[PDB]
DNA sequence: TTGAGGCATTAACATTTGTTAACGACGATA
DNA sequence: TATCGTCGTTAACAAATGTTAATGCCTCAA
């Protein structure tokens, strides 16, 4: 993205350097809350939370370039206790103090409205996701997450659309939907295989009937059209 | 509180007159797409969306002062097709043309930070609500929604905390959690006053065991602590 | 006074999902 | 080569939710 490149150099010019992270690494976490602003430039990560009794919840994923902030700007207090785990081999993010940011955008407005732009994407993304998950229960929640993982990591293949995401276990699909038992997602998936909406091959997933998912995730598909026109138009 | 009143007068200074609204009439709807940036100053509203087959989804509630945007600041396209229904008897809001918006923040950046932090409060709220509504299914969803309503619309009484909302009919509660039939939500509420955490009096709700809700909505409870701490202190 | 419609309550029956266990496949290690 | 642990199915049963209908309370209108 061009907007994200102008923002990159704007930080390197102000003394900010990139930090390298590897898989399984947590940029920030829910136990050591330092108010950061992370400009994930290259890589993919998952935002997660862990209840007091050990339940995992994958709130969403983040494919760079994108902006995530663990603290407010004015008050500079925590916005919540979440973990930003790296799931690709390695990722490159520009970690900056929450107070440092205030001054940078105070001089450059075009970089201000860019951060405001991504946060607007965040909002509309959560509402659309909350909409489709809350309607058709769990079966619709799986159909919804898969639709998200195909407009981002989906590549047109001979037999369907392959989700190029490493180690997408059954557990990982459950944490994203609130399901805690892998036997429940397999059952939901077995229904999508008998309906041949999805086929399972080489520990990966290939989508055949993308419209079936759209029926259970209309507001989300609508979001990819309104918020990320590029990535959306690749499969329509 | 004060951060908004300061932003109130900044609009009148630039020639933005408040437009008053009355109950049951929509500011912006899903069918007619116009991008604005509403600054609700007084009154109660709910954000809604109607599925293709008439299914309704209440996404969340809004109480002035607060900001809502039906479009993007950079691309001026709609964030999504939603409806903002006024459910209070009367509500006043400063509707602004989104094109006129970006030019109004570039002048004073202290009000840019204000509108910015409200977005951060929206993102965190969306994540927290998504977290709790997904772990414990529908029963937790109702618990979560009720907890939200107690903090925002709660006044202590000798019989419990009074949820000062008109309507809040069985059907209106299910719309927020994602339940279609009023008998399903009544079955759940039957279990809550069975366990003696709430009671139905005067077609209105008195919650008597707030902590029971905190156990099913832990993320939402801490959101109020970190985001709106004044509201949190009124019941803690 | 009667009667119509809307809401809450409960039933009952179907469907979905939570939960645990057993089975078999696949890889890794010695 | 045998053996161990991880993950995907599948079964089986319990719990929760979807769904529809009936009943009773309440207001409104004539």
């Amino acid at each position: 993205n061009a907007q994200a490149e102008e923002f990159k150099k704007y930080l390197e010019t102000n003394g900010i350097k990139p930090k390298q992270f590897h898989k399984k690494e947590l940029i920030f976490n829910q136990w050591d809350p330092q108010e950061y602003c992370i400009f994930l430039y290259d890589g993919i990560t998952k935002l997660t939370s862990i209840s007091e009794n050990g339940t995992i919840m994958n709130l969403q994923y983040y494919k760079g370039a994108f902006v995530i902030m663990s603290g407010f700007i004015d008050t500079e207090t925590s916005v919540g206790y979440y973990n930003l785990e790296v799931i690709s081999e390695q990722a490159t993010a520009y970690v900056i103090k929450i107070n440092e940011l205030k001054e940078l955008l105070s001089k450059n407005l075009t970089h201000f409205f860019y951060v405001f732009q991504t946060l607007q994407k965040q909002v509309s993304y959560s509402l659309a996701k909350f909409n489709d998950f809350s309607i058709n229960g769990k079966f619709g929640s799986i159909c919804g997450q898969l639709l998200i993982l195909t407009y981002v990591y989906g590549k047109e293949t001979p037999d369907g659309i392959k989700i190029t995401l490493d180690n997408l276990t059954m557990q990982e699909l459950g944490y994203s939907s609130g399901i805690a038992h892998s036997s429940a997602v397999s059952r939901i998936i077995s229904k999508l295989k008998q309906e041949k909406v999805i086929v399972y091959k080489n520990s990966c997933f290939y989508v055949q009937n993308l419209d079936y998912l759209k029926r259970y995730a209309p507001k989300l598909d609508e979001w990819f059209y309104l918020a990320c026109p590029a990535t959306w138009g690749k499969l329509n």
